[PDB]
């Protein structure tokens, strides 16, 4: 299976970053009680960033618009010097306009990623799913995950069930 299900789920990082509208976005508050998928990467990546987002987006498109509206797919930029709020927003809008894009100080972002076992250097686990039941990071996906894996697993992730 692509999914690694954690017996000891991670805390959602306490990130307060800038969203694509230039507004302060408290990750924990904004996504509280919502199935949330987080990815750290950068919009100038021609491979992993756009493929991961597109895999999730295509999977998400299978769901009813009501279930889609429950999900929070969060892209946290690792390259804030290019991924300004509005630049990040433009790039995401061409994949799915519901994806939340967060940008801010690299040190803050790197530290937040570390609390999920994810190592980011300036330009392993790729995506962490957070359960709506606990807000804890209970499933990890790596680069090997395909559109088919996310398609199969998203309805379970939405409910906080094991995939």
């Amino acid at each position: 299976q692509a999914a690694t299900v954690l017996d000891k789920p991670f805390e959602k990082p306490d990130l307060v970053l800038t969203d694509t509208q230039g507004k302060k976005y408290d990750l924990r508050e904004q996504t509280a009680g919502k199935p949330t998928l987080i990815y750290f990467g950068y919009t100038h990546c021609p491979d992993v960033a756009p493929l991961t987002m597109n895999n999730i987006a295509v999977a998400k498109k299978q769901l009813s618009q009501a279930e889609q509206d429950k999900l929070r797919v969060v892209f946290v930029s690792t390259d804030p010097e290019r991924d300004t709020p509005a630049a990040l927003g433009k790039w995401l809008k061409g994949i799915d306009p519901q994806i939340v894009g967060l940008t801010g100080e690299f040190d803050t972002i790197q530290a937040g990623a570390r609390t999920l076992g994810i190592s980011i250097d300036p330009p392993g686990t790729q995506v962490v799913a957070f359960s709506p039941k606990s807000d804890a990071g209970y499933v990890l996906y790596g680069e090997d995950a395909t559109v088919d894996d996310y398609t199969k697993d998203l309805p379970k992730l939405i409910k906080g069930e094991n995939p």
